[PDB]
């Protein structure tokens, strides 16, 4: 029953830090957790960030989430970008109805 | 090369309703069947649903199917929930290439 | 329609080789084609095999399907068996209108 809103794009440098938004419209992004996962090309998606900001086993802790309050988003942090981390990167939640909500992803490009 | 997301895991007593969510991430969820499995505790994955809503024979009324495109999900609908009903349910569909996508499952517990 | 007969759970050592069987009741093996499924304790079903003998980009070559013509029925093989190996298989085909068919499942047991 709401959209969450990302990023279309981002570029970046290696060894930089990245920060993707994931603003929900309706509802506060914090009522349901928030799980990011990374496309990388010609890849199945895989989880690199659940609950709002655990994360799975093997995923190095280069990947960060956080919910920031301030403005109602979730967001996704990259520090010390690599080529690999090149890819779409997707936020998703659910409503109190237990639906199942995708942001428009957001694809992250590496210079 | 898309993912299947479903609702996070759901209780509810018996005689009550419940509704498991899938959504796909990306593409249209219409373009492809929608399949539904009910797999109980070391038990192999059985049809509820196939072709978006249609129950094979032995699979009581008490399971419905839907499809809904303007939230690119899919919805197992159980009412008179049994003890028996006690399962994980999975969501699959099919890619460009026709090959099998599984979504990562809803638990569902009978109180 | 027909079911899918699996082997009975399967326990081998490291670095060894298992193969699991997938036996059609009444009709062709290869009528249809047949996929392999992999479902670690907790997970989902991930394709390790597709179209009978395919690979999903990512799956390791150790993983390898056939069919025996001389006992109508699939084969999974896994070389220099892995701890991680340990899970659930499943065979599945389809029939003449093209619904899904699942075997009973096999556990295999890495010692």
């Amino acid at each position: 029953n709401f959209m969450l809103t990302q990023s279309h794009s981002v570029s970046e440098s290696p060894g930089k830090t990245v920060t993707i938004s994931c603003t929900r419209s309706s509802g506060s992004i914090a009522s349901n957790y928030v799980q990011w996962y990374q496309q990388r090309p010609g890849s199945s998606p895989t989880t690199v960030i659940y609950e709002d900001n655990q994360r799975p086993s093997g995923v190095p802790d280069r990947f960060s989430g956080s919910i920031d309050s301030s403005s109602n988003s979730a967001s996704l942090t990259i520090s010390g970008l690599k080529t690999e981390d090149e890819a779409d990167y997707y936020c998703q939640s659910y409503d109190s109805s237990n639906h199942v909500v995708f942001g428009g992803g957001t694809k992250l490009t590496v210079l």
